[PDB]
C-alpha cells in the first residue's frame, strides 16, 4: 500500500445558521451551531487513507475540547497521529455563518496551525509528501527538504491563494507536483515538473514533463462541491507513483483523483465526502 | 452590600480580531483568536461583583467540559452558583468579532441557555434582579414576577432584540429599569419606569419618571468595546437603590455605570474587562 505523509492544517468548522449577520454593536442568536472537523491537511489525509494509502498526518492541535474531536476524527479514519504536536491555546477554527439568503460568510483563525514545526522523521520511508499553504511556509519547506532527502515526491496543494509571492519561491522551486485551481495557479511563483490544475466540473488539466492534456471528470449531479478539492489532492497523493514513476502511472493517478473529486460532490459537507478505492474503481468503469 | 441576582446566560466566547468585519459572502482571516468564559449573564454578574455587590447567578450550564471552565470563572469572581442547573448537551458558544475601530459584533448559539426553566429560589433574598434575553423570555418573566412580589428591582437588559413578542410584552409591563442600546430600545414593547439607553461613548440617555436627560462617560481611547455593555449593566445593578428610590441615587448609579463601561473599553477581552469598585471611584474623581 502506498505510504503518504501529510503535513498540514487541522481546524474545527463551526457552522452557525442565522437570519442575518450581526450588525456592528448588535447581538444575534443563531438557530443552530454544528461543529465538524475540517482543515485542508486533515481532509486530504482522510481522503488519502480512504483511497487506500497508509497515511501519517503531521499537524498541530490546540488544548481545547475541539482538539480531542479533531484527533478522534483522524484516528477513526485510520490516519496515523504519532508525529503531531500539541500547542497551548485554541485549535485552528473556522466560523461559517449561513444566512437567510444562503450566503456563506467565513472567518478563519490559524490557532495552533500557526505553531506547526517540522517533523522530518515523519517523511521517512514515505512515497509522497503532501502539504498545503495553511501552515507556516517555513514548515512546509522543511518538510519538502526532508522529503527530498528521503526520495519522496514533494506534492504541494497551492491553497489557499493570495499568499505572498516571494514567500513561496523556495517551496515552488522544490515542488515536484503542484495542485491548484485556476485562480490559485496564478498566485504560484513558478511551474513544477508536474503542474495539476483542477477545473471544477471539467476535471483537471496537466502541464509538465509528461506533456499537456485534459483529464475529464465523470459526469455527476452535485449536491455539495465543498471538500471536493481536498479529496482530489488526497487521492492524487494516494495514487502518485513513487520516484521516478512513469507517465502511465501519473495519468492513472490523475484519472482516479478526478473521479474521486466528482464523487465527493455527491455528499453534503467536507469531512466525510471522500470515496473508498472501490467506489473510485466503479466510477471509472462506468466512465 | 446590595444583593444582586442575575438570571441569564453563560457562554464560552471565541473572540476574533480583524481589520474589517466580514461582509456577507466574504472569507476573512482573523489576526488573533482567544477562547474565554463569558455570556451576558455571567459577564453582568462578574461586573456587579467587582463593583461591590453580593451576587448570585442563576443560569444553565451544559453537561460538557466547557461547563467546568465556565463555572470556575464565576467562582473565581465571587459569584454564587447554588441556583444554577446542568442541562443535557453543549454549554452556549458565542463568536465575538472586534475590528480596527474597536467596534464589535456578537453571534450566540445559546445551547444550554435556551433550556433554562424557572429555578424556584433563583431570586430569593435579592435587592435587584438583573436579567437579559438569551435565555427564554418566559424564564426572565418568571424571575421578574418573583422578584417583584418580594419588592426587588426588576432590571432587564433588553438584548438581544426580536425575542418572543408576547412574553416581551408581559415583561415590559412590569420592568422597573430597562437597559438597551438605541436599536434594542426601539424593539422593546413599552417604556419602563426607568429607560436607560446606552449611547456607546456618549454614555447613556435616561427617559422615565425622573424626566429626560443624558449622562456622559469619561473620554477614552478604546481598545475593545465588546463586553462594555455588560459591565455597564452589572455596575448599574450593583448601584441601583431599592424601590421607589430617589433621583440622586439613580443618577449616581448611572454615573458609575457610565464610568465603568468606559473603563471596560480600555481592555481587550469580553468576560474579564470589568473594573474594580476603586477603579470606578478613581475614574469618577478624575472626571
Ligand atoms: N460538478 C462537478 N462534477 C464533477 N466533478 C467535480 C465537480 N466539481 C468538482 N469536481 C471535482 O473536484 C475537483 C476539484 O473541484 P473544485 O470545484 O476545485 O472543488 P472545491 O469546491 O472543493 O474547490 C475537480 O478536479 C473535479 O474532479
Ligand atoms: O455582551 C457580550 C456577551 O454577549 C454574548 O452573550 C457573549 O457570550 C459575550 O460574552
Ligand atoms: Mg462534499
Ligand atoms: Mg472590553
Amino acid at each position: 500500500a502506498p505510504r503518504v505523509c501529510v503535513v498540514g492544517s487541522v481546524n474545527m468548522d463551526l457552522t452557525f445558521v442565522v437570519d442575518a449577520l450581526p450588525r456592528p454593536g448588535e447581538t444575534v442568536l443563531a438557530a443552530s451551531l454544528t461543529r465538524t472537523p475540517g482543515g485542508k491537511g486533515a481532509n486530504q489525509a482522510v481522503a488519502a487513507a480512504r483511497a487506500g494509502a497508509q497515511v501519517q498526518f503531521s499537524g498541530a492541535f490546540g488544548d481545547d475540547p475541539a482538539a480531542a474531536q479533531l484527533r478522534a476524527h483522524l484516528r477513526a479514519n485510520a490516519v496515523g497521529l504519532d508525529r503531531t504536536v500539541t500547542v497551548p491555546g485554541p485549535s485552528g477554527t473556522a466560523i461559517i455563518v449561513v444566512d437567510a439568503s444562503a450566503e456563506n460568510t467565513v472567518l478563519v483563525a490559524p490557532g495552533a496551525n500557526a505553531h506547526l514545526t517540522p517533523v522530518p522523521s515523519a517523511v521517512a520511508n514515505c512515497d509522497v509528501l503532501l502539504t498545503q499553504l495553511e501552515i507556516p511556509v517555513a514548515t512546509a519547506l522543511a518538510a519538502a527538504r526532508a522529503a527530498q532527502s528521503a526520495d519522496a515526491v514533494v506534492m504541494v496543494n497551492a491553497s489557499p491563494a493570495g499568499q505572498d509571492r516571494s514567500s513561496l519561491q523556495d517551496l515552488a522551486a522544490i515542488a515536484d507536483v503542484v495542485i491548484a485551481n485556476e485562480h490559485e495557479a496564478n498566485d504560484w511563483p513558478s511551474p513544477p515538473t508536474h503542474f495539476v490544475i483542477t477545473l471544477g466540473v471539467r476535471g483537471a488539466r496537466y502541464v509538465g514533463a509528461d506533456g499537456v492534456f485534459e483529464v475529464p471528470a465523470p459526469t455527476v449531479t452535485p449536491v455539495d462541491t465543498a471538500g471536493a478539492g481536498d479529496v482530489f489532492a488526497g487521492v492524487l497523493a494516494a495514487n502518485w507513483p513513487r520516484n521516478p514513476g512513469s507517465p502511465a502511472e501519473r495519468l492513472r493517478a490523475l484519472r482516479r483523483a478526478c473521479a474521486a473529486g466528482a464523487l465527493a460532490t455527491l455528499v453534503s459537507g467536507v469531512g466525510d465526502c471522500a470515496p473508498a478505492a472501490a467506489a473510485i474503481d466503479a466510477a471509472l468503469r462506468a466512465n
